[PDB]
């Protein structure tokens, strides 16, 4: 009876009742000591709402890849490619053009209160851009699905799904029946995966309300003081960042926006809590699917933006920087933001297949300036913004997976 | 003609006559000093024969899961789920208890000989519970695949199988020759890899006469003395545990037990020379499809208790407990015993996912006695029992495989 | 206009090409000291194009092995494989027969100017051949699938498709539907991938240029002098093994050679240009495909041979042996050269699925002579050899894969 109340019980209602208490229980927890207590038994369900979200990754960028070739090969992919690449490069410009503009109307960045402490241990470098160029064509594409690499897979998995549509037109009969038995089976599988993600869906209010209590709770308390300029200047900055870019750019290609959103609610409040831009891919994709876009074009352009496309880190990437700057007291030299602005969309396009990019992206850009990682000072003042990552980190997983809907909307009204 | 000869003689003659020229030629080889011959000799046939069981066991248990959930998944499989973790978990606690009466009965341990020797290194503990229970979900389905992992295997199958399920009556056309377009193609696996294990078993014979030759070769001789006690007891404890938990679990529930072992011999006795109760679980799922079972209750119940029901493993636990309990001439402060059931029972279900389980299983066991493995004596009288581990190896690993039998067909009795 | 007139342009002639300006850039550009450009800007082309070929080639072995399969299992496939090991041996052992003779016709080695300079850290020897003939077999066909493993792959995709041949005669009907369509779908995705690998061979011409551009940039500078006897007689010594041991064999079975040539044109010259000869198997079952060979043949002795057949490896390791021996002053104890041959059969035999094999090959083979590679003097030579190994590596390629090609053509026109 009550499983059946539950069950029964509309999604999104009940996904803003567990992230209301979410967030009530865990700054009520995290105000008196009671931070352990929570972490060792609420985040665990959180993990596995996650866990369950990460599953069906591979599969359904594989499956609905392969069907999702099903396409005209010269005409639709390669200008759909080229456009979206395009529009991630614009937008990531536009992001931290307005993130520099976000951080210079504030003034984050105060007290010279630093101790040496725990200092980073030279983050290493980004391999060479021919080298991460390379890394697309894969070596073995068993073992490209076996661990990650999403874009691996994305290129086999389209070379592939143009080699059937080449086969099913052969004059042969036996390779067409064989063509068409393939290409069905793993339609089922993508099918499959998109009848989990409902599920998955249907279970998701106890792990919103179990990460971000955790989330409240450990980081939740030390965000009060000088700290709060610099959230309040980043959530500002990815507010006024879609409210000024995306609805622009919607209004431009003439769909209305509150209906867009009222579309992407569940994928921009699962990408919210959930805290990782690939692992709110089926997601996305399943409200790509019920937002009526064919398969070749979101298909494609969300797997592949969920790699490249980083618009609320490169926002985060400014304002941090423009914080480690106003730290040590430094002028920062009017017109070496074009610097900023350059290394922080050329990291977006030269850290892509690299595991742990958001690191040494932000170690590149703050190199580029002229205060590298390696000082005790701006280690020190990183080490101070470190405590309240994961408060930034929400919202711009948000704006990050935001800005692919946004993006295959638009090229989907253009095509 | 003497090819044709061999294939056409029966299975299970060959599999007795070279287990019986197996044990013969092992104890003269043993006796007589060729122990380095007969490992480097005959040994690879029976390497070879447990990779050829090994090969076909995470196509299977993938294949014939996904179309096992072919049932009612609301009503059958959770019942089944539960009431086959109850019955594994009383079967662990019946026979270690039964373990713990058969040391009881006999005096394993009268003198004291331990020189240091080569100590155990402290030996690593078990992961946390959370984390246990949380490996069941799959970060990668393709990575659960790609190296063991059966229980997130049998999680991302069972999940499958109900989407697909639950896919197949949908209005649609085209979704639903997808989804039996897939469902044919992992079935024709299934039955491929059932055709595969019945040419195997046909091979089995050469690799049962070479195993249990070097078994009874290099560690039959070092069976006399003190420690023929030690295996006398555990022998005894587990022929009593069939025939005293098997046997009356079958009367209660109505079916014959002489039947079920003129089933069930086939994978009985390639569980007792293999050693492997993962190993043999094509076996065991062949002679549970050839037992008249419906495949949703043996094709989710075998590969689960492959992994959780340890029965004979927690006899053992109990004898060597007890047999390292008399060695330093302890009292063993009679009803704390009921700690080492009880620790007994909570390592099967804590240590479900890590591999070398057995070895932590025991050390954890010892560790809540009072006898933890960094104690010299301890350790020299454990050197002392692992020198005869194939031994009791062979019965507990039978054993061990024979109780998923069992509550498999209790629990397809019942439904 | 001009890429319409790229494609439609033969394949054949833009390979020679490429081939032609590749070899003339690159010996001017090494000639003129810009070696560290020409690495940086045009070896990336060719590292793309090596990387596109072995992208195809785990799943067309696996695919087209299992429809492969489709044959009489125990009359074709074993007189097959006995006749197809039989070829292998003999033609390793003529090649470096051949190889001797070559080296004992020229006088490689003549002055002694070697310092101890860097030398071979005491290369890690072979595995024993029992644990590699049980490499064969594998413990997971998913996690043999995922990483390499051309014999693993190649066994468990021979059982698969005996299993299917028998499961496609049963008596059940819902049987048979599920193993047509798991046969139907293995042979859409081999036919895909022959429908991906015209498409790369297409591409091929770029990267030929840059590869020998990059080769000949490299390493054609350092080959004039001494060590232009040394490639002058191990081209010859690989020309003389075709023309006098291939066109011999096919005279003898009655094919005309040159259509042969005609041909494995293609194959030919890209095995020479990749430098490896598991990078071109798809190009080599291209070619066997295109030539009229039944699939239960060509797709058994082409995976197997391009692990364990290496003819030009092995007369490159006759003449580096015989250049090893003249840079020491030895005589080289005629009769001894039996020792050569031998250990030159039986280390390809032995060392079939290790990674690495030509080095540890190389050094066993140095090492049954008595020059064994932890002497400084052998080890100098042998470091003075390997500047131009890139140049005897392009030809000894192009041979170890012509074999393949031969003796597959041989095995189908006798049976
Ligand atoms: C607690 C630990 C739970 C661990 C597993 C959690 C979630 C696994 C979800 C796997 C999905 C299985 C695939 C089948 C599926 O998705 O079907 C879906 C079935 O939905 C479910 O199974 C949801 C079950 C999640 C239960 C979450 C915990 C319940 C706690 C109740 C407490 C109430 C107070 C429905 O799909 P549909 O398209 O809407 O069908 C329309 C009507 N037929
Ligand atoms: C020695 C090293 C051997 C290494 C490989 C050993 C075993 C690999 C087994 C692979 C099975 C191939 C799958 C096909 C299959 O299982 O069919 C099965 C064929 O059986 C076989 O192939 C058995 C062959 C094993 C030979 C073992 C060594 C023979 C030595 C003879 C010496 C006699 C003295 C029969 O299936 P069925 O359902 O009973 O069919 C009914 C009538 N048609
Ligand atoms: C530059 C970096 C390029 C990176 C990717 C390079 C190659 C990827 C090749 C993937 C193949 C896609 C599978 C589809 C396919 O193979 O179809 C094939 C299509 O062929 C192609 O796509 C070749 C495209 C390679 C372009 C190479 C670069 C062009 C530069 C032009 C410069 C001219 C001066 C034709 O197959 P068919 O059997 O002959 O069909 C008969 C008539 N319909």
């Amino acid at each position: 009876g009550l499983y059946r109340k539950y069950i029964e019980y509309p999604v999104l209602q009940k996904i803003l009742i567990g992230l209301i208490l979410g967030a009530i229980v865990g700054l009520i927890l995290g105000h008196y000591g009671y931070a352990h207590a929570v972490h060792t038994y609420v985040k665990p369900f959180g993990d596995l709402f996650v866990r369950l979200l990460k599953m069906l990754v591979m599969p359904i960028v594989f499956a609905s890849l392969v069907v999702g070739a099903a396409s005209i090969s010269p005409a639709r992919l390669g200008r759909v490619g080229v456009k979206i690449v395009v529009y991630y490069l614009l937008t990531s410009a536009f992001a931290v053009t307005l993130g520099i503009i976000m951080a210079r109307l504030f003034n984050p960045g105060a007290g010279i209160h630093l101790a040496v402490g725990g200092q980073q241990f030279q983050p290493h470098q980004a391999p060479p851009l021919v080298h991460i160029l390379l890394d697309i064509v894969p070596t073995n594409p068993f073992g490209a699905l076996a661990n990650g690499q999403v874009l691996p897979t994305i290129f086999f998995a389209i070379i592939l799904g143009i080699a059937i549509t080449y086969l099913m037109n052969s004059e042969n009969e036996k390779v067409r029946k064989s063509a068409e038995t393939l290409l069905d089976a793993i339609n089922g599988l993508a099918e499959a995966m998109y009848k989990i993600v409902n599920g998955v869906m249907q279970y998701a209010p106890i792990g919103v309300f179990a990460l971000i209590a955790y989330v409240m709770a450990e980081q939740g308390v030390h965000v009060v003081g000088e700290l709060a300029k610099v959230t309040a200047a980043v959530y500002v900055g990815l507010t006024l960042q879609i409210l000024l870019v995306y609805f622009v750019l919607l209004k431009i290609y003439g769909i209305d926006p509150i209906s867009f959103i009222k579309h992407a609610k569940d994928a921009m409040l699962t990408a919210f809590v959930t805290r990782s831009s690939s692992g709110t891919l089926p997601v996305t994709m399943r409200v790509a699917k019920e937002m009526g876009i064919s398969e070749g074009i979101y298909s494609f352009t969300l797997p592949l933006g969920a790699t490249i496309n980083m618009d609320g880190t490169a926002l985060y990437q400014g304002v941090c920087t423009f914080f480690i700057a106003n730290a040590l007291g430094s002028h920062l030299t009017v017109g070496q933001q074009l610097t900023i602005v350059l290394t922080a969309v050329l990291a977006s396009i030269g850290t892509a297949g690299v595991p742990g990019a958001g690191a040494i992206m932000l170690a590149m850009v703050l190199h580029s300036v002229g205060l590298p990682l390696t000082d005790p000072n701006v280690a020190a003042a990183y080490a101070m913004i470190l405590g309240i990552d994961a408060i930034l980190d929400m919202g711009r997983t948000m704006v990050n997976v935001t800005g692919d809907l946004t993006g295959t909307a638009i090229v989907a009204k253009t095509e």
